[PDB]
């Protein structure tokens, strides 16, 4: 509808894919060459599906800070043929807040589905499903279940991924830039 929505179309288009484990079916943003990110509690294996196509996770790892602390972010390394378009310049280099967010998925249930969730919080600390978590966001959407890897981003921004709710809020983890320095 506006220019909000024309970034967050050009991230989906190119840099998403379905992904499928045990736990359900995520939205999973390819970041860079076969590298790509989901909720650590999708608990990826060593098999995923990816756009229905059974793929060998040839690494995996579960973020946590400095303090030995959840982050909920998993960087996976996909055994697939073909790469991700780079788009690690559109990541921050810093916790921070911001406006005019929009939250993108795109699974079997939710297909093409974007959502203006306005103003985004650092927020911080969350208690996170019973798991003490850093690094999250905050927004004003009464979120549901199915959003889980949903990506968030402003225009020239991708910040964060969904990873939960309490029916008022939604919570994304944030993507850094130093994440994905090789
Ligand atoms: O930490 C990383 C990573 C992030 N950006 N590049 C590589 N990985 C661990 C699982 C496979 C990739």
């Amino acid at each position: 509808m506006g220019p909000g929505f024309d970034f967050a179309q050009a991230i989906m288009k190119k840099n998403t894919v379905i992904a499928r484990t045990e736990k359900g079916e995520f939205t999973m943003l390819g970041v860079y060459d076969r590298v790509a990110v989901i909720p650590t509690h999708a608990s990826v294996g060593e098999i995923i599906y990816i756009n229905d196509v059974e793929t060998r996770v040839l690494d995996a790892c579960a973020l946590r800070d400095l303090t030995d602390t959840n982050l909920e972010i998993t960087i996976v390394k996909l055994d697939r043929n073909q790469k991700f378009r780079d788009i690690r310049h559109f990541l921050p280099r810093c916790e921070d807040d911001y406006n005019d967010a929009v939250l993108s998925v795109h699974t079997s249930k939710f297909p093409n589905m974007y959502i203006p969730v306005g103003q985004v919080t650092n927020y911080g600390f969350l208690n996170l499903g019973g798991t003490p978590t850093h690094r999250i966001l905050m927004y004003n959407f009464p979120t549901r279940a199915g959003q889980c890897g949903g990506v968030v981003t402003t225009t020239g921004k991708v910040i964060g991924i969904h990873v939960g709710g309490n029916g008022a809020q939604g919570f994304a983890a944030m993507l850094l830039h130093s994440y994905f320095t090789d």
